[PDB]
Parts: C-alpha cells; sequence; structure tokens
C-alpha cells in the first residue's frame, strides 16, 4: 500500500506523513530499492515540509535497525557521544573530537560516532587517522577499545554500510536535507547521553524531540554564531533533553569566566594541521582552542550527569573542573597515547 | 551558478535570481544533471511555489533546445488546445476532439501533445488509434498544417533533450513544476491557445507566462477540477490578452448548456476514446459533444483575441464549432488527416 507517489505527494502537499511512512521510505532507501531520484525527492520534500520528531525518529530507527550493533553488554549504561551534524560553513579545528578525548580522560565512557569531512578540510575521522588512531574498527574491537582505553570510535560508514545509497545522493545534491540530521541520531552503540551539535537552528528542536522520545540525556547545541558546538564567540542555544522532555535555554560562557573569542581563532586546516591542534591542546597550550574544548567537554559531562537529580549550575561547575583537570593532569594526553598504542597492538 | 547554490536558495523558500531557473533547466536539458539533481530541483521548485518568471525561464530553455518548425510555415494566428493533464479524472480526450473541430472551422491548429501519463489514454495514444501519424518531424508537421489544417507536434519527437527530465518525472510519480511545461513549450510557438490547468493554484502562473509572450490565451480550470472548460459547473478562466491577465468566472449555462455529470465525460483506453471521437464527429448528441463544442468555441475565442468582444466572440465560436461538426467538416478533416499520413 505504501508507495513513492503516495509519500512524495503527501510531502509536496505540505502534510505530515502517516505513522510508518517515513520508516517505509528509509527502509526502501536502505535496502537499495529506491531510485536515486526517489531518494532525492524524499530528502528534499521532507526538508521543505519541515520534518517532525516522529518522522526523523522513524528515519533514525530504520538506520539503527540495519546498523552493525556492538556486542551484548559491552556498552556501559552511561556512555556518552560528542557529535554534530557538521555543515556549519566554518572550517574549525575538530572540537567534538578533542572534547571526546578529554571527557573519556575524565572517566566518562565515550563511544563517539564519527566520519570523514563532507564540506570541511578535515573531518574528525580524518584527524584521528592523522593522529595514529584506528578509525576502521568493527563492533568487537570498538567494544575492546571502550573497555581498555575508555573511548571507542564508531566510523559511520563501517557501521552503516546500507546507508551508502543515501550518502551518494546527499553528495550529488549538495544542499543539506533532513539526512544531515541522522548521524548524531544513529550511533550504533546507542549511548543514552550526548552533547549533540546542530548546524541548522531550525532543526535542533526536532533533533531534541527524537532524543526525548528515546529518553536520552542530551544537550542539543547550536552556537549563535552558527557553530554546531557550544561556541566561545557568543551565546549558544541549547535544547536540553531530560526525563523525556525538552526545554530551550540560552547559554553564555561569560557566566563561567570565558572571554569572548573570535571565530577565526578556531580555524582549522588539513588533517595534519588539525592533528597538530589536538596535540597542542592536550599538551596544555592555553588559548581559544583549549577554551572551546573545555567548554564542550564540560557540556558532555553535564549531559552524562543528567542520566541521574542533577542540578544545572553545579553540574556545569563540576564539568568544567573535571574537563580542565583531565587536561592539566596529563590524563587526556596520556589517554590519546594509550589509544594509539591500543590500535597498533591489535 | 551551482546545484548547491540554487537548491539551497529554493530550500530557503526564496525566489530564484534572474537566470538561475534557466541555468538549471539547461543543465537538465544537456544531460549534465544527475537524476538526483533533476529530482531535487523539480521538487524544491514545486514546494517553494514557482513564479511566472521562473516557469517562463524553464519553458524558454526547452524551446531553445527544441526542433523548430521551418521558417514561415506556422501562421501568425495558429492555435493550440492542450492542458497539463493530471486532473485525476479519466475523461475522453476533450482537447484533441476540440482541436479537430477548431481546425475544421478553418482556424490553424498546431497541437502539442503526448501519450498518457496518469490516464488510460493520452491524446497522442487516441490519435494513433485513429490512424493519425503522431510522430512527424518539423518539415512534415508544417506540411500537415498547410495541407490538412492541423499539425501534431509529439513532445518526445520535438524535445529529445528532455528525456532525462521525463525519466525522473516518471520515477517520482508526483506532479511538479515540470507538469506545467507541456502547454508552454509547443515548438511551433503558436500565439493563441485554450490551455487547461489541473492545478488551480498554478493556473495564474501559467497565464503569467503566456502574458509575458503576449499570447492570446484562455487558461482554464473547471471548478470541478477538470483541466478543460467544464459543463458540470462553472469554470475559472484566466484570460490573457495585451500582455495582461484577468480572472473570470464562466458559466456555460448562459449559452444554453445543460449541466452534465463528470462521469458522463469518462473515457477508457485508446480504442474506446477513439470510438468516442468517431461518435462525436459523426453527430452524436450528448454531454461529450457539448463539452467538445464548448472547448472548441473557447479556442476560437482565443484565436479572435489576437485582434473582438467577449460575448459575441463566444456566440460566433459556438456557432462555428457546432457547424464544423454538423456539416461533416470535422469528420472529413480527420479522414483527410489520416490519408495525409499514409501518403
Ligand atoms: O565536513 P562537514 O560538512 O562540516 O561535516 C563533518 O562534521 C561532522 C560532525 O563532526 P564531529 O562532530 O563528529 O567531529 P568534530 O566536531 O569535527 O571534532 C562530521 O561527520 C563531518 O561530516
Ligand atoms: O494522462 P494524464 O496524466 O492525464 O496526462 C495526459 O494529459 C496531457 C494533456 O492532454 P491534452 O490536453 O493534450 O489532450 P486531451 O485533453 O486528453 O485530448 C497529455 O499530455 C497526457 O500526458
Ligand atoms: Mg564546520
Ligand atoms: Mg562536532
Ligand atoms: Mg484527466
Ligand atoms: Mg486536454
Amino acid at each position: 500500500v505504501p508507495s513513492w507517489p503516495q509519500i512524495l505527494g503527501r510531502l509536496t502537499d505540505n502534510r505530515d506523513l502517516a505513522r510508518g511512512q517515513a520508516a517505509w521510505a528509509m527502509d526502501q532507501i536502505m535496502t537499495g530499492n529506491a531510485r536515486p531520484a526517489q531518494i532525492a525527492a524524499f530528502a528534499v520534500a521532507m526538508t521543505m515540509k519541515a520534518p517532525t520528531a516522529d518522522e526523523v525518529g522513524e528515519l533514525a530507527g530504520v538506520m539503527l535497525s540495519h546498523a552493525h550493533p556492538l556486542p551484548a553488554d559491552t556498552v556501559p549504561d552511561d556512555a556518552v557521544d560528542v557529535v554534530g551534524t557538521g555543515g556549519d560553513g566554518v572550517n574549525t579545528v575538530n572540537l567534538s573530537t578533542m572534547a571526546a578525548i578529554v571527557v573519556a580522560a575524565a572517566g566518562v565512557p565515550v563511544v563517539k560516532h564519527g566520519n570523514r569531512a563532507a564540506s570541511s578540510l578535515s573531518g574528525g575521522a580524518d584527524t584521528l587517522e592523522a593522529l595514529g588512531v584506528r578509525i576502521d574498527l568493527g563492533p568487537d574491537l570498538v567494544a575492546r577499545s571502550l573497555a581498555e582505553v575508555g573511548i571507542g570510535f564508531c566510523f559511520a560508514p563501517r557501521f552503516h554500510p546500507s546507508y551508502r545509497h543515501a550518502a551518494a545522493v546527499r553528495r550529488e545534491i549538495g544542499v543539506p536535507t533532513v539526512f544531515n540530521l541522522l548521524g548524531p541520531l544513529t550511533n550504533p552503540a546507542r549511548p543514552r547521553a550526548g552533547l549533540i551539535g546542530c548546524a541548522f537552528a531550525d532543526l535542533a528542536e526536532v533533533m531534541a524531540g527524537v532524543f526525548a522520545a528515546r529518553r536520552s540525556s542530551v544537550l542539543v547545541v547550536h552556537g549563535d554564531d552558527g557553530l554546531d558546538e557550544l561556541t566561545t564567540t557568543t551565546t549558544s542555544t541549547i535544547w536540553r533533553v531530560a526525563a523525556g522532555s525538552v526545554d530551550k535555554l540560552t547559554f553564555d560562557p561569560a557566566g563561567f569566566g570565558f572571554a569572548r573569542a573570535q571565530l577565526d581563532q578556531l580555524a582549522g586546516g588539513d588533517a595534519q594541521a588539525n592533528a597538530a591542534a589536538v596535540r597542542a591542546v592536550l599538551g596544555g597550550a592555553r588559548g581559544p582552542v583549549r577554551d572551546a574544548v573545555v567548554l564542550n567537554a564540560a557540556g558532555a559531562i553535564v549531559a552524562h550527569a543528567g542520566l541521574s537529580r542533577a542540578e544545572w549550575l553545579p553540574a556545569w561547575e563540576e564539568g568544567l573542573r573535571r574537563a580542565s583537570a583531565a587536561i592539566d593532569t596529563g590524563a587526556a594526553e596520556q589517554l590519546l597515547a594509550r589509544w594509539v598504542r591500543f590500535g597498533r597492538q591489535i
């Protein structure tokens, strides 16, 4: 009964889909049964209609239902992700990746969902590769990385091979669509907490709704300068997800003594340049990049706390203390070194 | 210009800049657009809501790439009778029947046409079933027009470069802005027409495109949804003359037309719809004849607008259309059309 003309017609009529229709569509896409034209029409039509949390949740659900999972009982109940949509139009250093290393060094289990560049000069995966970290590990070895090192990296194309038809279309049309939301929503380890960047201000709330439905503890963040991270150049909008509900907040780092930075102070380069930036921060270099890394690490720790009960300002103060200490003690630098060793000993 | 630029502008619900729609269409027409890009553009353009300028650019590009007719072979007063189709009703081929009657009345007709998309039989299918050569090239359409009084430009024959767009249309199977282009891309470029639009909220856009060309056109939408002048109720007419458009409500009851039911205009496959043509041309009285005469008269009114007064124009149109059938001229013109193609 479901068909492309039905679903696409409903969307072009600016109507929300019926329950299960978005899922049907995504499943057709993920099983190689959709024509490129159908994939593109669907992505564009959903985007222009304004996707609902129900709809985006169905898309992400289908992706997760096809993904390679991690082995049973290898992901702690309190694992966290630090990942964004990307596509903010700014070539920054890899802030989520740097933050993730610091969070893990603070003792919070991290299973990060990641990928190579799409529109930037160096993606988190590119940069980790340049640092000597193995980005190509399957379920079993990601699980061992998490256990042994404190952090695992799930390379999206490795865990989502059936997404390859959609990815090709995303590339061909260029324009961001609802598909650009799915990465942060489809970590195959299914961590229940996260700091989740959204480049698209008008779609952050919908992302937050999806996390709320699965009762995650997440901060969905959009820098008011456009960054899909908590920014240091100005305020950030946060959609705070806890206990199945979303509430919208504005966050000002000046409240925690952060000086305002300029966006060009966070600029990145190629994989080697961004790798150097990771080494500089973990080595104790003070300055704007460190500040942005500590701020986002703290945010992820706050999300982790919310799995409990948790109070906002004490949570942030503790998160900032822990993030800063994880760098200052050398723990974060050492953790990266241990991560690199781990991959070379497989 | 680029796909990310243009698609991004559309997904931001912004009208395009001058020339951008044309750039896009030309990419599509030169085989330089990926199916995904074709599909994204068609959907994005549709959901943003296209403007007359934009649709005009699209049609302009198609006409640039189309096979033209030979110089000085289309009369300045040639008329088209063609609609968007996709009105969700499987009717007999009212435009095609009206076209024959109009030609038989002596008004030069160069009809743009095609096979079925959503229906059981398109005008081209029905003409084929009647024995008409539908796939003639430019030289022979011009001869048909001169010698028979009607020519049929088969869209696939004259718009080869459109095949990639056509394939994507079929694949996504939902109407888009592309569904507006048929009536706007007759390669003979007739300056008058009776032009049906299934999509009430886009008829004004189509009328705007014709206004830009200073065509004399009646863009029509039956208030029952028909992409023809209907006989079951009133119709909306976007009348185009002197580069301006005015919206009218039209009731054929004012000309003595009894109200019909939509089911009475229902059609079927090419053989059945061909039989309906033969029936009407043979003098059969009924709702189908009425609808044919009404739309034939509409086209004659548009032809007259190249120069007349509205109500007198309609009276004359109805008279000429009825007489074209009743004298047998219409039936004989069809026979002559068939013989032409065989020789
Ligand atoms: O090249 P763009 O278009 O900007 O997209 C990149 O940002 C995404 C999220 O990046 P991450 O948040 O995972 O990592 P990071 O912030 O850089 O450390 C990555 O999947 C990558 O596709
Ligand atoms: O099958 P659907 O979806 O209805 O579309 C058909 O109607 C178009 C216009 O038809 P016409 O107006 O040219 O001819 P007609 O009214 O039928 O005599 C044709 O190109 C054909 O694609
Ligand atoms: Mg960026
Ligand atoms: Mg990030
Ligand atoms: Mg119809
Ligand atoms: Mg018609």
